[PDB]
């Protein structure tokens, strides 16, 4: 019930370092990443594990901050927006899969705000 986790390396794929995606990984990802409503975000959900059968059969564009830092980390993404855009999809999918109220979306309200308000201004 769990598919592959999204690819984190892709050689058809040209890779770039930019001023504002080593912020996103050093600023950004990594505070975010301390943050005491992080801890369901690190890593791809396992449906298995955390008894979600129909996750996937919710969710077909998964994110999460393990993986966005693993993109990072390998220089997978082109530019700032295309990482931010992962941001935002994590964040969308938790939404989606869930309902307003949830504790879950409590969480994922909180750190939105917190990656907003440090994507607000990057570098030059
Ligand atoms: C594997 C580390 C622990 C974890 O991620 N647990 C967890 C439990 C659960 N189920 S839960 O009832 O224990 C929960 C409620 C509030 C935070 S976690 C959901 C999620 C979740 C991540 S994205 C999304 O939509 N859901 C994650």
């Amino acid at each position: 019930m769990n598919p592959p986790p999204p690819e984190t390396s892709n050689p058809n794929k040209p890779k770039r370092q930019t001023n504002q995606l080593q912020y996103l990984l050093r600023v950004v990802l990594k505070t975010l990443w301390k943050h005491q409503f992080a801890w369901p975000f690190q890593q791809p959900v396992d449906a298995v594990k955390l008894n979600l059968p129909d996750y996937y059969k919710i969710i077909k564009t998964p994110m999460d901050m393990g993986t966005i830092k693993k993109r990072l980390e390998n220089n997978y993404y082109w530019n700032a927006q295309e990482c931010i855009q992962d941001f935002n999809t994590m964040f969308t999918n938790c939404y989606i899969y869930n309902k307003p109220g949830d504790d879950i979306v409590l969480m994922a309200e909180a750190l939105e705000k917190l990656f907003l308000q440090k994507i607000n201004e990057l570098p030059t």
